């Protein structure tokens, strides 16, 4: 009976989720909070997997305009209902920046976990870009992942009160699921040499996909004991350029989506990894695992300044050449093996939730 | 099978649902009754067992909600061939039903009738909102002669009104672990505080007034159950929520909050409800407003005005924590102000004489 | 340039029109204040009298009660808002001004009540006009009583004397502003002048007064009457189906209001169940019978101007004929000299109430 | 029939539409750019005056998060109707805000009029400092009045070559409006001010409705009764509110004349011949000491901290005792009077903003390396 601050959790996608499971298992165990979960939005799996209760879908996500226009103008009413004391938000996302405003409307103050990430080319990708930067300036509270990514925020005029360096939720995500199984992946990976790729972003569809498909397949008939596991992004475009280039190749295994516990546990045995996902670019690392970056650009120059990480865009010759270079010279490989945290990510966000709005003078 | 008379229950709001609890009860266990409530809350619904019939999800621009129940409160109130309406206190759904019930020619009651404080459209709606109800009610049951006064002073007639006290001191007696830890031992000041007109500084000022009696009297205890309105939550958090010895509390099932008044030593409030409740527990009231719908409890020395002044409130609780005569002037039994507790029968008679009668 | 005090004038039906318009006229010839005409229901009154109206809410109709007043007060308030009124008038007893009062309220607008304070002292009789008074005197700041008796009225259900100006009725300085078949049909002939149109009089009683008046034409064949028929389609066919042979009945439309009161001024008497035609005609010295049980203007009763007949064809049929065979009794229902209803500066009385609230300050 | 770069110009409000009325009559005078105004919201009379044509006027406006919705999901259709190539947005409106967003939604570069006005107190007013700061990030370009405001910018990272310091366009409003004599003419005003000391005194701001607004009513009442000889000129604010404090305060004294809003040139006029000037108002504290009037500020803040540097301006707020004082001083000392029109400072530009904004149009959206 005893007031708990309610903190709203509002997000739309998988790596969103992923991100505030950790935060939302603090939250409710935790006396002094009540985590009360909005959804806008394979997210049902990742509920079950962490046990997260949504108290109400928004059912929002389609132009731009009319997604944002929705959310900015029902969004109020749940917030209202559920007593929401302050309301965190998450990563890039247009719902993350469409409820920071609708919550700013209210007057119900903003956190925005893992804040900072910056390119430094302006609308690229848009809207991700610029949803960070008016978040940024919505928000009360700041969950910086690293010093480099405080550091953007101070120069985008946020004061160092409102920033506190957690580290990024995503390793206590890991950690969750390396310490809790699939038939199928174990018989093909089990004895040889896995590559790990994943790739969704909208700036690669059709033409710098089937290029990488290609660089795929011509280091699959170079190499007949390599193999890949491809889980493919839940976008019908996407699954046809990976199919029509590779589904016949016995060497690649095409996945559906993977519950997060069992691609932690393929990503563990991969011998390396290629994304253009930001997460995958934080987990990858931290299990020892190369990483080569399917994108021109990053929001994780760490890895890249620590060397635990390569970018190799979208061109074929670079990203065989650069598998190649891993895959023989075992002293290449090793000089591509903490960046994002500890793992303790969580509990640091809610000592900094319970100094700002479970204080007083 | 023999024809009991419908009456129609529609509130929306906490306060009213719980000072109609006691007439549902009432008419439900009546053979010539039958209560069919329409709302416009289900933790005291559960409570008491009061079981809706129609939810209208309604309550936002005043016009705009008052604009909806005229509209369509009708269609229900018609479908469940209510006979007669009942509505309670001084809120736009009360006022917006009884106009609805009007409009299908159904008779309206109004519980807990003729309060005033005198200050014209103070608070907006709240006292229009009563003047508009006392209008349209054929049926007035007034918690206190004074109440009654005021409806007389209105052109109510006086066969219309009935002095049947107030149900909330039947709520009260239907209802007679982290909170009696917390309490255990020490004396503790139970504070509520709400009204929208006190909203921010003058909020901020009653929990300085908290944070300066905690600093002096290491002792003292407070016990703050927060009304649901974030900016509300925000002030007495940002202001107590440090203080070890002020629990911050959810809002309290009704039980509950009637078990902590009674372990209380006195009362902060800005509540209406809580000025008729503390009294028939023996506890000094102080109310944290300018001005009272209830000047009865003033008169009989049971409540103080203090408003939202921190040094007053500051004087007023020490008077009584540190001399017990100042205390014991505000508990001297006898003098009763807002009813005995069988208000619920009173209001049953008067119904069955005005409309299970003939000539 | 200078601020006037913008003041909305709600209304949607011809006799709120009529008593409004010389507020209306004389809040527009005043520098010190603008009238803002929103209606919610009329062209012909607006034409003769020159009011302009700024919004038409397209509200009113066989429509529900909780339907209209619903849809007042939803509606009315966007309007006040936009056309920035400071202050809303409302007059009578119509679920409009009710719903206007409340809907002004609703967004702290203050409220006028013109012709404030009549009552019959019978609950709901009728409804909902009886009770809308009662609930747009609740919600008013300032209310102009045409008469002492209806200023007391107000007093009585808790309103401080401040807020009560006795002004009297606008009907007469209407009436003084304005002051061919009909001519070529009464030419010649005593004529009586009958309106009805109260909903609680439709069919049985309606039809009793027409016998009345059919008997009375069968009695005295040099009498005639001018009936004017209510836009009602029920109240035409009473009445039709009743007179229409007898040639010493003249049905009419509705009459343009200069053509009315002219036709008022050359009548022996009027029957009517108007609120206004019982102020206008003992203002013109013409004995008034009251086709109700009951009447919100019993000055008219106790000074002998008008009497209660109801709808008995009997009584309709004694109390006629008593007023056109002895001039003596004709003589007792005129008080020429003497007022009940106000001077005809009704108008510049409210004015200057509106200036002394609102246009002062301490 | 050569390409004009087409320029979206979207706003709801007064202050918007004058700031806004220079650049409009640029981008229309020069062949390089075509303005095509679009109004989401006193106004006919301004658009009337500078000759300002809207191509679509949407009647949205209320709860904020529901204008912010229909501003964002509505606008779209007509930038993209009207073939808007870029956007200009003016000051620190919901408007300026959604409109802007909705353009970023259709990838339609943006330009902010008067960018990087600050106080430094977190949503304070509510919420035009936080809408600067979103619009902020949305806009490609950034035309600030000041140095002072380029720092903001560049303290909220935006990069040096995205902010041009054009000073403020209501300077050059002013200057068109100064040129008409016939046109800034009232009989009544006239009447009313001709050889007497008059205040001329605007207060509209919503943090201050009700009794603050209440204690400058009862200022301005107790400045009346000690000097006989003065005159206040208090245009009003359409809110039915702000009217009633000061009609309700103020409407029996013959010192004051309480107005409906003026036309532009009519204002300017009476600002020109009044001895101060009282203003919660942003524009009026630029246009007050252009004419050499010393501005008393009816705010605990300003977001033109210049004018209080340089001494033109000070905050008075809304405590009767200061503004009795603060006015009798400038009426009864001629030197305190001068200490706030010293020459040798220019706070808010020379009224040549419209062409500093265009040229900055021309360089970034009609130029190829
Ligand atoms: O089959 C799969 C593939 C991926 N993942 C997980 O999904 C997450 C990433 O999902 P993805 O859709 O690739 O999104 P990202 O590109 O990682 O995330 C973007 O969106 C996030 C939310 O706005 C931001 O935090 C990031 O900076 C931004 O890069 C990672 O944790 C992966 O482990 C699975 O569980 N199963
Ligand atoms: O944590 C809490 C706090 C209060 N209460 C109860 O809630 C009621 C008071 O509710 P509140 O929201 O404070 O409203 P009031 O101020 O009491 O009531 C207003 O509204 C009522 C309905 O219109 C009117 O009868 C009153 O005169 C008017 O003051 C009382 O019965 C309290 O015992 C709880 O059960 N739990
Ligand atoms: O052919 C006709 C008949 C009547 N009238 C005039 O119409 C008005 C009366 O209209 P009516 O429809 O009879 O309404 P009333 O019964 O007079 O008025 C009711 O409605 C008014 C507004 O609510 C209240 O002021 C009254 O007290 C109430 O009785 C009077 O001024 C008449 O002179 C005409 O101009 N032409
Ligand atoms: O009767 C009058 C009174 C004022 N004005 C003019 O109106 C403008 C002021 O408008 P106002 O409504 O007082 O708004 P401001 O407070 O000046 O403007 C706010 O809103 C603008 C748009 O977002 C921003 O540029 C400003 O920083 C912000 O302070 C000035 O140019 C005045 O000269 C008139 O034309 N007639
Ligand atoms: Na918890
Ligand atoms: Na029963
Ligand atoms: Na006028
Ligand atoms: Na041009």
């Amino acid at each position: 009976s005893h007031m708990a601050l309610r903190v709203g959790i509002v997000y739309g996608t998988r790596p969103e989720a992923i991100k505030l499971a950790p935060l939302v298992l603090a939250l409710d165990a935790d006396p002094g909070f009540e985590p009360v979960i909005i959804t806008t939005g394979m997210l049902d799996e990742i509920n079950e997997l962490f046990g997260l209760r949504p108290r109400h879908n928004l059912d929002i996500m389609q132009r731009l305009s009319a997604m944002a226009s929705r959310i900015v103008g029902e969004l109020g009413d749940p917030l209202l209902d559920e007593l929401v004391d302050v309301a965190v938000v998450q990563g890039d996302t247009s719902t993350a920046f469409a409820a920071a405003y609708a919550a700013a409307c209210e007057r119900i103050p903003v956190a925005h976990l893992e804040a900072g990430l910056r390119t430094g080319d302006r609308f690229e990708p848009f809207p991700e870009e610029i949803n960070r930067r008016l978040i940024t300036q919505l928000a009360d509270l700041h969950f910086a992942p690293t010093a480099d990514a405080a550091g953007n925020l101070l120069a985008e005029g946020v004061r160092s009160d409102d920033v506190y360096v957690t580290g990024n939720t995503v390793i206590d995500a890991m950690h969750l699921v390396l310490d809790r199984a699939n038939r199928e992946l174990d018989a093909f990976t089990e004895g040889r040499q896995t590559v790990l790729l994943t790739m969704h972003r909208r700036e690669s569809w059709g033409i710098p996909m089937g290029r990488v498909a290609a660089a795929v397949a011509e280091l699959c008939r170079s190499r007949p004991t390599l193999r890949f596991v491809i889980p493919l992004h839940p976008n019908p475009e996407v699954r046809r350029v990976f199919r029509s280039h590779l589904s016949s190749l016995t060497q690649v295994l095409l996945c559906e989506p993977l519950r997060y516990s069992e691609f932690i546990r393929l990503m563990h045995r991969a011998v390396l990894v290629l994304t253009d996902s930001g997460g995958v670019q934080e987990e990858a690392p931290t299990l020892g695992k190369p990483v080569l970056v399917l994108r021109d650009r990053t929001e994780r120059p760490e890895g890249i300044a620590a060397g635990c990480a390569r970018l190799v865009g979208t061109d074929p010759a670079l990203i065989v050449k650069e598998v190649g270079r891993l895959l023989d010279d075992p002293e290449a490989y090793e000089a591509m093996r903490v960046c994002y945290g500890e793992g303790d990510a969580a509990a640091r966000c809610l000592e900094a939730l319970r100094e700002r709005w479970l204080s007083s003078p």
